[PDB]
């Protein structure tokens, strides 16, 4: 029956599923919000695509000093224009043109050489008429106009750098207050901030030889050079009072100066003074003292000096504190490459915030793109690095080779091609597992809960014990939960593909990935669920387990190196970790655009080995693991209802059981013996323990000792052949919900062995004789405890069962369906076994064929009936052989004084759920740090020789130009020596580059094209607009009508590239490169790093060498004084003029891809033009130059300036803070709901509560228990000297948030506590929306407000206001909002600025802590409002006395009371009139379906009306339902007791809550125990209570106190006679007293012999209301019958 009952378990699961599918809907819709808001945003977020540009030029201070400045400040930005820049033409060399500075220049330069032998003859005395000639064209220039123009603008805008930026760049006390009014505009205190070390340095070296010293003294040139300014002002300063003197009171010599003169402008220049004297004065001395003032800015004392290398790193960490550090070179000796000087080792030592971090040889990824920011890229250029690193390499090559060599090296990056990308991709796959991983926690959760739930109802074990297999049960549940998982794996498979998200993947290894994730999270929550056994305690610790093993992924990916792949292997067991590592797999694998379309399964070499074809076997083998620890688990390790471990039918011997909570044992003994098929019935005093012994028959408990037999079987051990051959009925009925009467007895007998033909006639005749055959069609959960009861005994009645055991066959229910009961028993006693258990001795004597009793534990005695006649009166007589009000404010001090030790009690028993709801969250953020904070100490930055033979293989330049000279000639085969490439003998003096051939259809079209080198000769590539598929431009083969000639070295390769373009090769070859290099995509083998192209053209006018000449005509005459100063200057003159002429460029082409590609080219470049100009000789290797790089032992790390916060460790720990205090404020709802459910609430509100002292007092114990969490928490961040969160400055703000996020939380739970039946699942319900509602919003703003800023930011903004009605939200942003302003201000420090924020903010903290608190307590006003929602001729004669007459004297009226069960037809109540005087024990008859308890419940106030009034003493319930609970006692058929508690606890609680004195307290509750009997069983906790205890005790707390009127609703089901004796004595007690009563059972006695006013009731309507003797005379239980037929 294997496939049976298999198919009877997925049918019964699918029934559930199809009766409520509200449920279904959210499970499988519940993991895709997160992913729904993410496909939003990139819809509105296009990829972006690039256009072609080109980058400008970069000078070097070898090449001068005005074009350096002039590269420096113009080029701050690397603006790439998509228009050819003139810098890359080979002609061309001076990328700024026609510019102030230059044109002033240029034209300098030619005004002076044009005239230079007139002037000379001037200066050898005419002269004259060559002055006026020369003033002539002083005036045709423009130059002088615009200068003037500049120089005399008023002063403003930003200060002089912003003129000094439009004149050079083309469209001391006052040096600081300069500055200072500089540093208003941040653009132009760009400058300022970025090269503040340039003007404040100090070079440090550390050998003190006097070649270091020659060394320097070659380096000082150029800061010897720059302080000419100071020169040239004294020179005007001292020429100033001369002409001053010389101009004033000389009209005479000017008037003969006219009178010599006998063009026009010239000479009316002097005249009137105005236009000579002053304005041209006055500019002048402007501009020399401005120029005086920028050479005093400088400090010129920049080099310095130290002993030795320590000395050099105290005298560097002593300087570095304020801004004096630029330098650090060390001129270290190896002596090594070989013997013999000129081996010099410069090793550069500089700070971390400057210098490129040395880790990396290379990028990590490859990013599409030029990668040039010059913010966070380029920090060579804008640091010094490669200034200083030039400056000092020239002045060694001077020192060494003792020549004046000249070659100006440049910088020249080389173009990009058109390129598209997408930042989306590279953000989303970074938070993808944490998503992914935080999808599915819903339905984990409602599994472990659901698993919990059923195994501890006892519904498993009852369903099992009559023939299920674990097995079949095992795999119904697998199937049933793996079918919602698939499907929603599917779903969200098809919803990613769609979107764009993964475009390339195909959809089914994806798909195949996720069900074998899901599948292994199945057998993980089946194995979670094993180890727990009470709902309360598992659905507590069930979200904790499962997101506190995806912390190792983190831990891992941390401590990514070091790691061996076992480690790795044997921390991807669990689950989660092992999905994260797919997830990167796959990641990774999309954003390398080639996609994973079936073929990528065996590629990924590198450190993320793992492909999507090994995790998932690796999943598969965890499910495996997991699914056989849990079946090993199951079998060794049962639970709370342990289940057994590996012709008389029934037999017992020597049985004991022993509670380890009572003191003293159960059962102490039994030898009982069973027979063939005579009924047999127990019959014992209350708590004998025959329930127990009948559960030790069946496989709910392990006996204490001995041993049972039945069938010549043993349950000890193999019980395993007893399933088919038993049948069970619990005292306390377990059934399905949903399932409905029919669907219940077909599913049994189909269970129990039945085939599917014999089903029909079968359930049929038991429902008819059962007598529930007029209902079919309802759901268990509408029907009453009799229907219920029968519904029991026919469930354990169907089918053929061998041996069935029944206990409690009939309890309420009417002696008409007892008589089915009679004949069912009787059709069936062949040899069936019955054995009977029931407190009514009429039916033991009817049916008993053998009686045994029980008492104490021990068998009085057993035997016939008839053995013990020679009943009710001899069982009785065996078993007794065996056995003024605190009224005022006072008393609302002395109730609340009450209430919370209640729950204080309520604390006490129950310890482990405390410590798992409101301490184990708090333990877990422990953890979290913990595993988050141990990452991989780190050293010191490696030192590394700068060369470009660390790459490897690779592809040079040799373009030249103007080849007619022996120097560059000399040069050119200098680099190539150096570059590798030998030089080849006689016989190969032209066999050097081998041109490759050029392919046919190539050929072909350049034919039909043009073979002009300086015309555009590749043909042209289309650029891909988006599209996905293409990133790059298409390629072709029309670049280049020639191959380049390679030719291979020792490892490198040289072309030519000679009369090229030079400029569309790169751009053409590129995209090749970019397909080509497919196989890792990371750390592609570039060809193209960089080159050379040696530029002889010199930027010199032909006559430049005659300005020296001027100049030198101008010395030998005007007296050279012999001080020097107009000595010195003019020779600084001469050898600018000199200098102007120049001898060549050497423009290096360089890859900023490679990280460390200009420093080694530049390395290169100098190596060979030392060689060049060294004299021949075999001591190429003797000297070499080597340049290093190490930065300081300083320890820090490299300053990501750029990169902002991106989904971190910071909220990592905000996310588990959340996630653990999400899950503390939902354990408060499970004593409300408890409460609640079991109308045990209502009895409180009855003794005399208000709703307001009641939700109050819950109020002020729950905020009490919220601070142990908190404290907690605080101290974890304390121990753990976490300076983001705690600390001396923002240690309010946290006080402030976690206690107000305590104030705030707690009122907004208690409306929930309405809508629930069932606590658990509203435990697990609300955490998971609590987490949901928190996460899923705050760091969903966060990734919002980050990354993308296309407006998204203002809508950030304005979702950012509106997320502050839930209370949830103020703990997200208000903790991550901290850290990102501590790690502003923690940047802000390390950079030097020290500017520190407040916490306390209006727009940081602020407004989330007045919302928060200004929302608090309107949700505990809500759940308060939402509290007080609630705003015959015998009958005809009582109900004409009721409408008409007023009987003042009566205390309870009815009138027309009525109700219907949202539309069940036939009303079952109304119309029911009545009126009861004081002191009359009214009583109420009916049958099973009459009624009563929904006239109990109508008239109490537990429900409300449809119409008609109930008015109780004035005050009408309805009106006003508090003046009635004021007065009255309560009883329901469902007893309503706390399971912890006590009795006496019970009974001192309602005494003091109705306002008893506290003296007589302890009083009234011993007399109110004594009263019912109940003492020796008045400390045990009421939760091990058998039946009638507990009925005794729910029939004790309706009298104490003495209230008006008691509504006892049936009160006998299930007392002794000696019990029932009390309740009677009681009862006649309280009547003579003169309080009233309403008794309404089916007994007799007070109910029917001692009643005063019965009134039999069907189908709600009243029959006769008369009096007992009356009824008796009219017209006891066949006179009941009688009169029922009667009518
Ligand atoms: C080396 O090859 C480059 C190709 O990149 C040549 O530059 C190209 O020069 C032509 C000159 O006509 C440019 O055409 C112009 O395009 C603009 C675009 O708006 C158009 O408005 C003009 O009317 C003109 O057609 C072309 O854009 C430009 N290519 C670029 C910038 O990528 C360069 O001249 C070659 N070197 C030589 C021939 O020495
Ligand atoms: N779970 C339990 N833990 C500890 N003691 C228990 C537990 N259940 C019952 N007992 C105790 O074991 C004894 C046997 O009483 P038991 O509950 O078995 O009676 P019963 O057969 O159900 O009787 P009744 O006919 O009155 O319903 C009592 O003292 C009872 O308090
Ligand atoms: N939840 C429900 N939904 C629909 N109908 C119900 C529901 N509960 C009870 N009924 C029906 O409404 C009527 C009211 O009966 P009620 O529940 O008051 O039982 P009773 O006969 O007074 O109790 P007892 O079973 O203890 O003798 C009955 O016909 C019953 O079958
Ligand atoms: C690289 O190619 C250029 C192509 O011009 C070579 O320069 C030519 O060299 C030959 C022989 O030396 C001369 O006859 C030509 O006159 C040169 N060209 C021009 C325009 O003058 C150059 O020699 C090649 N590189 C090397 C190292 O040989
Ligand atoms: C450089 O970029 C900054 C920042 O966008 C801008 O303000 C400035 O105008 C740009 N150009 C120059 C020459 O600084
Ligand atoms: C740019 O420099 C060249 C160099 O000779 C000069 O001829 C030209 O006038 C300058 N200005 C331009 C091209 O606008
Ligand atoms: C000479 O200087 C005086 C002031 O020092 C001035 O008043 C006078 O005008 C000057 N004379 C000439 C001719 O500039
Ligand atoms: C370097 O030049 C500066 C000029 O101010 C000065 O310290 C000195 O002349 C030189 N220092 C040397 C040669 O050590
Ligand atoms: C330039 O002038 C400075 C002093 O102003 C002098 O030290 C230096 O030697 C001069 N230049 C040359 C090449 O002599
Ligand atoms: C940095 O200084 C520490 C001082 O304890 C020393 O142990 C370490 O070796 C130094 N590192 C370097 C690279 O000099
Ligand atoms: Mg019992
Ligand atoms: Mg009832």
């Amino acid at each position: 029956a294997f496939w049976t009952q298999l198919m009877l378990l997925l049918w019964k699961n699918f029934m559930y599923r199809r009766r409520q599918p509200v449920q279904l809907l959210v499970e499988l819709l519940w993991p895709l919000f997160l992913f729904f808001i993410l496909v939003a945003v990139r819809h509105s977020h296009p990829p972006l695509e690039h256009h072609e540009c080109h980058f400008p030029n970069k000078p070097l201070p070898s090449a001068g000093t005005v074009p350096w400045l002039q590269g420096l400040i113009c080029n701050v930005n690397n603006t790439c224009f998509p228009q050819l820049t003139p810098g890359e033409e080979p002609g061309r060399l001076s990328n700024f043109n026609d510019s102030l500075v230059s044109r002033l220049l240029a034209d300098a330069r030619t005004v002076l050489g044009g005239a230079s032998a007139h002037r000379t003859l001037a200066g050898l005395g005419s002269l004259l008429e060559a002055a006026e000639d020369l003033a002539q064209e002083l005036l045709a220039l423009r130059s002088l106009v615009e200068l003037r123009a500049l120089l005399q603008r008023p002063r403003g805008t930003s200060g002089p750098l912003e003129l000094l930026s439009e004149a050079l760049c083309s469209v001391s006390p006052a040096c600081s207050e300069l500055i200072g009014a500089l540093d208003s505009h941040p653009l132009s205190r760009l400058l300022w901030r970025r090269l503040k070390p340039l003007i404040l340095g100090k070079l440090l070296f550390a050998p003190d030889t006097p070649f270091t010293r020659k060394l320097m003294a070659q380096v000082n040139r150029t800061f010897e050079e720059l302080t000419l300014l100071r020169d040239v002002r004294e020179v005007w300063e001292m020429l100033g009072p001369r002409i001053f003197t010389f101009m004033n009171d000389s009209s005479n010599v000017a008037m003969l100066q006219r009178l010599l003169q006998m063009a026009l402008r010239s000479f009316l220049d002097p005249g009137s003074g105005g236009y000579s004297w002053q304005d041209a004065h006055a500019d002048v001395g402007h501009l020399v003292g401005t120029l005086g003032r920028v050479t005093e800015c400088l400090s010129l004392d920049k080099l310095e000096a130290a002993p030795s290398e320590a000395a050099l790193v105290s005298r560097a960490l002593q300087l570095l504190a304020e801004h004096r550090f630029w330098a650090g070179v060390v001129f270290l000796g190896p002596e090594t490459p070989d013997l013999g000087p000129g081996h010099v080792r410069i090793k550069i030592r500089m700070d971390i915030d400057v210098v490129t971090r040395t880790n990396k040889i290379r990028d990590r990824f490859w990013d599409p793109g030029p990668a040039a920011d010059p913010l966070t890229d380029l920090r060579y250029v804008w640091g010094g690095f490669v200034y200083l690193q030039d400056l000092v390499e020239r002045a060694a090559v001077r020192v060494l080779s003792g020549a004046n060599p000249r070659a100006g090296l440049y910088l020249q990056q080389m173009p990009y091609p058109c390129y598209v990308d997408d930042v989306f991709l590279r953000v989303l796959s970074r938070s993808l597992p944490l998503f992914l991983t935080l999808a599915w926690i819903y339905s984990v959760t409602l599994t472990v809960k659901a698993v919990v739930r059923e195994k501890e109802t006892r519904l498993r074990d009852t369903m099992r014990a009559m023939g299920l297999s674990r097995a079949v049960l095992w795999l119904g549940w697998f199937l049933s939960c793996l079918g919602p998982f698939l499907l929603s794996a599917a779903l969200l498979v098809l919803v990613l593909k769609l979107g764009d998200i993964l475009p390339y993947s195909h959809p089914g290894v994806v798909f195949l990935f996720l069900a074998a994730f899901a599948v292994a999270t199945v057998t993980q929550s089946f194995l979670l669920s094993a180890f727990f056994s009470r709902a309360n305690l598992a659905a507590a610790c069930g979200g904790l387990a499962y997101f506190s093993l995806y912390l190792p992924y983190v831990l891992c990916v941390a401590w990514r190196d070091r790691l061996p792949a076992g480690g790795r292997v044997a921390a991807s067991l669990l689950s989660p970790v092992a999905f994260g590592f797919g997830c990167e797999s796959l990641a990774l694998l999309e954003e390398q655009g080639e996609g994973a379309q079936w073929h990528n399964v065996g590629t990924r070499p590198t450190a993320d080995v793992f492909s999507l074809a090994q995790v998932s076997g690796l999943l598969l083998l965890d499910a495996a693991l997991y699914g056989l620890a849990t079946w090993y688990l199951e079998a060794v390790c049962p639970g709370q209802y342990g289940i057994p471990e590996p012709s008389p039918g029934v037999s017992v011997r020597s049985l004991e059981k022993r509670f380890p909570g009572s003191p003293q044992p159960a059962l102490r003994g039994l030898s009982l013996d069973f027979y063939q098929g005579h009924i047999t019935a127990f019959l014992g005093h209350n708590g004998a323990g025959k329930t127990t012994t009948l559960s030790i028959l069946s496989g709910l408990f392990p006996p204490s000792g001995g041993s049972a037999f039945i069938l010549g079987h043993d349950v000890r051990s193999s019980m395993a052949a007893i399933r088919p051959h038993l049948g069970v009925c619990p005292q306390y009925n377990v059934l399905f919900d949903m399932l409905t009467v029919d669907e219940h007895v077909w599913f049994y007998g189909r269970l129990k062995g039945l085939s599917a033909a014999v089903v029909g006639p079968e359930q049929d005749r038991l429902l008819q004789d059962v007598g529930l055959v007029s209902k079919q069609s309802v759901q268990t959960r509408h029907l009453s405890g009799g229907m219920q009861r029968k519904l029991s005994v026919a469930i354990a009645f169907v089918g053929g069962s061998q041996v069935v055991i029944l206990d409690q066959p009939t309890a309420g229910v009417d002696p008409a369906s007892r008589r089915g009961i009679w004949e069912l028993l009787l059709k069936y006693r062949e040899g069936r076994t019955l054995i009977l258990s029931t407190h009514h001795l009429d039916e033991a004597e009817l049916l008993g064929d053998r009686v045994a009793v029980v008492a104490g534990g021990r068998l009085c005695c057993c035997g016939s009936p008839l053995f013990l006649r020679r009943l009710e009166e001899i069982f009785l007589k065996v078993v007794e052989e065996c056995a003024g009000r605190v009224q005022g404010w006072a008393l609302t001090r002395q109730q609340l004084q009450a209430l919370l030790l209640k729950r204080f009690l309520l604390a006490r028993r129950s310890r482990r759920g405390l410590f798992a709801q409101i301490v184990l969250p708090a333990l877990f953020v422990g953890l979290a740090l913990v595993f988050s904070l141990i990452v991989p100490p780190f050293g010191h930055y490696p030192a590394l020789r700068l060369s470009p033979t660390m790459y490897g293989a690779q592809v040079s330049f040799f373009s030249e130009d103007a080849p007619g000279d022996p120097g560059r000639a000399r040069l050119l085969e200098a680099l190539l020596q150096e570059a590798g490439l030998e030089e080849p003998p006689v016989q190969h003096s032209s066999h050097r580059f081998s041109a490759p051939e050029v392919p046919a259809e190539v050929a072909k079209v350049l034919a039909s094209g043009n073979w002009t080198p300086e015309s555009p000769s590749p043909a042209c590539q289309c650029s891909r607009p988006g599209a996905r598929r293409l990133l790059p431009d298409c390629p072709a083969a029309a670049g280049g009508p020639p191959p380049p000639q390679a030719v291979t070295g020792s490892g490198e390769v040289v072309q030519n590239l000679t009369g090229r373009n030079l400029s569309d090769f790169l751009v053409k070859t590129y995209p090749r490169l970019v397909r080509q290099g497919l196989k890792t995509k990371k750390w592609v083998n570039e060809v193209r790093y960089g080159g050379f192209s040696l530029g002889g053209r010199d930027p010199g006018l032909p006559s430049g060498q005659e300005l020296g000449r001027s100049v030198e005509e101008l010395w030998a005459l005007l007296s050279p004084l012999p001080g020097g100063a107009l000595d010195r200057v003019l020779k600084n003159l001469t050898a600018w003029a000199h200098s102007l002429d120049a001898q060549d460029s050497l423009k290096i082409w360089f890859n900023n891809k490679g990280w460390h590609s200009m420093v080694a080219f530049v390395n290169r470049a100098s190596n060979a033009i030392l060689r060049a100009h060294l004299p021949p000789g075999p001591a190429r290797h003797a000297h070499s130059i080597t340049t290093l790089n190490h930065p300081l032992n300083l320890t820090k790390e490299q300053l990501s300036e750029g990169a902002l916060m991106a989904s971190s460790v910071d909220v990592l720990v905000s996310i588990c803070v959340v996630f653990a205090m999400s899950f503390v404020p939902a354990s408060f709802t499970l004593v409300l709901i408890e409460e609640r459910v079991t109308r045990a609430k209502h009895l409180q509100l009855m003794g005399g509560l208000s709703p307001t002292l009641y939700w109050l007092g819950n109020f002020l114990w729950d905020m009490c228990n919220y601070l142990v969490p908190a404290c907690i928490v605080v101290l974890i961040f304390l121990a753990f000297q976490q300076r983001a969160y705690v600390a001396p400055a923002n240690l309010p703000a946290l006080l402030l948030l976690l206690l107000l996020y305590g104030w705030s939380i707690t009122p907004l739970m208690y409306p929930a506590s309405f809508f629930f039946s069932v606590p658990s699942t509203a435990y697990v319900v609300l955490t998971c929306i609590n987490l949901f509602i928190g996460i899923n919003g705050s760091m969903a703003t966060f990734v919002l407000e980050l990354f993308s800023d296309q407006k998204l930011q203002e809508v950030s903004r304005i979702l950012k206001q509106v997320f502050l009605i839930f209370p949830h939200f103020c703990l997200g942003r208000g903790l991550i909002d901290m850290v990102r302003n501590q790690a502003m201000a923690d940047a802000f420090e390390r950079l030097g600025d020290r500017q520190f924020q407040s916490p306390l903010r209006w727009e940081v903290v602020g407004k989330n802590l007045l919302a928060m608190v200004i929302q608090g307590p309107l949700f505990l006003l809500f759940t308060l409002l939402l509290q007080h929602r609630s705003q015959d001729e015998d009958v005809a004669r009582e109900r004409e006395r009721v409408v008409q007459g007023a009987t003042q004297g009566d205390v309870l009226v009815l009138r027309n009371l009525t109700k219907v069960y949202r539309g069940q037809r036939m009303p079952a109540v109304d119309r029911l009139c009545l009126g009861i005087p004081p002191g009359e024990c009214f009583g109420l008859l009916g049958v099973n379906g009459a009624g009563k308890t929904s006239t109990f419940r109508m008239v109490t106030g537990d429900t409300l009306a449809s119409r008609g009034e109930a008015v109780l003493a004035g005050h009408s319930v309805a009106r006003e339902p508090s003046a009635a609970h004021l007065s009255m006692g309560y009883c329901p058929q469902s007893d309503a007791i706390f399971e912890l508690l006590t009795g006496r606890e019970h009974l001192e609680l309602l005494a003091r809550l109705r306002g008893v004195p506290e003296a007589q307290v302890a009083q009234t509750a011993g007399s109110g125990l004594a009263r019912l009997g109940l003492s020796w069983y008045a400390d045990r906790p009421a939760g091990t209570y058998s039946g009638g205890n507990k009925r005794k005790l729910a029939t004790a707390l309706a009298l104490v106190g003495d209230p008006a009127v008691v509504f006892l609703d049936q009160p006998t089901t299930g007392m002794d006679p000696s019990a029932r004796r009390f309740l009677w004595n009681s009862l006649l007690a309280v009547v003579r007293e003169g309080r009233s009563v309403m008794l309404t059972s089916h007994s007799m006695e007070e109910c029917e012999a001692l009643c005063s006013r019965l009134a039999i009731m069907v189908n709600g309507r009243f029959r006769c209301l008369g009096s007992p003797q009356h009824l008796k005379g009219r017209f006891l239980e066949e006179v009941f019958l009688y009169f029922s037929k009667d009518q």
